[PDB]
């Protein structure tokens, strides 16, 4: 859940493997994403997040979570193609495989002096859905189902995670229907940033942080915009602040001659933190 | 569940998906075996079996298997082909997901009357694994492992079926090391014929139920060279008696001069059969 967030698919990508080089702890390590349908995209995180909130919610073993109540956790309009595209969301997750091998031989036992481990990992162990309409045949024969009733087993060893230490599986239930760049900001600031309660930091390196690929222009215009809306009138659009439910930003652009770069402070409120659930 | 047998592959088949109508309990149904790798073969059952037993054997959750325990209980030599067809057979089981897709719908829930009900079930839900040599990428790109130690999370449903209700599915150890041919006929043994106290057979009539793709030259040859092969000489090529943990037999030859088959007298005993463990 940790790890994962750095072995998906680029949004709207659909592919079956995906091979990236990973370090934690020190040790280097191959992080593989198979699937025998496409793998999990960046865009399905925050599903997957809300999936996690309501097994949370529910159990106050077998999840049983209906469409409508993920498509109002998404914040999503109820309609064929919104339950469509979770259905799609959710399909991709149910499907995806990890598997994280380390590089870096390890002592076990006495009959094992050097061992290398692998860690094959699935988020749900088995899925019972339930549809209104029948399933159609499709290409190839293969079926497609539109459910309306799901019931998750989870892996068991996460499942008794989801049940102990919710704080980096419950994410406010507002951020889930944020952007998606809102959505990666957020959770890169709630990860990789209890090391201080102040930074210093530029839109420039926020792009080979969250999304890469994504142009300079696309990539600021955007989550510019989004922070924008979220943020308090008081500034312009040079200097502007936002909460983002505990992470106080400072926004400033910085101009050469009339082209911008912004530069963004932030002060860790840890109460609010806790507070947002 | 029990119908499995229907959704694995033919021998020497490496696929990614299969089809198949199956009906169950007068509902019509689909089931669908999909893989990033390659899906179930029929011959990789007896591994499978050889699983179960181990995960039963341990406890007396996570279950750490030993790649020796596995081929001695196969009855493989232990080498370099065997631990690498050994280590395919439990791959293809490890990313083999089922589908059973119900294509009449019925009564589910008052908000859902006439709904259509979906399982996708899955053997493994998690498995770590301890390799001695180092993570290779392959020729395709792609990390292939050489485990010597498998950590096994079977499915939590599955599982509880597994630790409790010990009857269903487990096979005498000695069976998982005999002729697959002898394998297939206990198991016909156990599936069909349920309390019937004796019946009387044919040895094409078990061809036709056992193996329909393999001659009748090699099934006589194979087939009456293992079960003659266990079993006490008292006997002669014409007339001799195998236990087969059990399940009694008595085959003697037929038809005389250059035309052969054989009867094959049964008698169940439930106290040797199940008591055999």
């Amino acid at each position: 859940a940790g790890i994962i967030d750095q072995a998906l698919a680029p949004p709207r990508t659909r592919k079956s493997y995906q091979k990236s080089m990973v370090s934690i702890s020190g040790t280097r390590a191959v992080i593989e994403t198979r699937s025998s349908k496409n793998i999990m995209t960046v865009d399905d995180l925050m599903t997957l997040f809300a999936l996690f909130t309501l097994t949370v919610q529910y159990h106050d073993n077998k999840t049983p979570l209906y469409i409508t109540d993920i498509l109002s956790l998404r914040g999503k309009k109820d309609s064929g193609p919104a339950r469509d595209s979770i259905r799609d969301s959710i399909d991709r997750i149910e499907f995806t495989d990890f598997q994280l091998h380390e590089l870096t031989g390890r002592w076990l036992s006495e009959n094992m002096p050097e061992g290398f481990k692998s860690d094959r990992f699935r988020f749900l162990a088995r899925t019972i859905t339930a549809s209104e309409e029948a399933p159609v045949e499709g290409s190839d024969g293969e079926i497609r189902i539109k459910p309306n009733l799901y019931i998750l087993v989870w892996e068991p060893s996460f499942f008794e995670e989801l049940l102990t230490r919710d704080y980096f599986f419950l994410f406010p239930p507002e951020i889930l229907k944020q952007h998606t760049l809102v959505f990666q900001l957020y959770s890169y600031f709630r990860s990789r940033m209890s090391r201080r309660h102040t930074d210093v930091m530029m839109l420039s390196e926020l792009n080979q942080k969250l999304a890469r690929n994504i142009e300079w222009r696309r990539f600021s215009m955007d989550l510019i915009r989004e922070l924008r809306r979220l943020s308090e009138g008081k500034g312009s659009e040079d200097l502007f602040v936002v909460n983002l439910w505990g992470y106080h930003l400072t926004v400033k652009s910085i101009e050469e001659k009339g082209k911008v770069v912004d530069y963004q402070v932030d002060i860790k409120c840890d109460v609010e933190e806790v507070l947002r659930y």
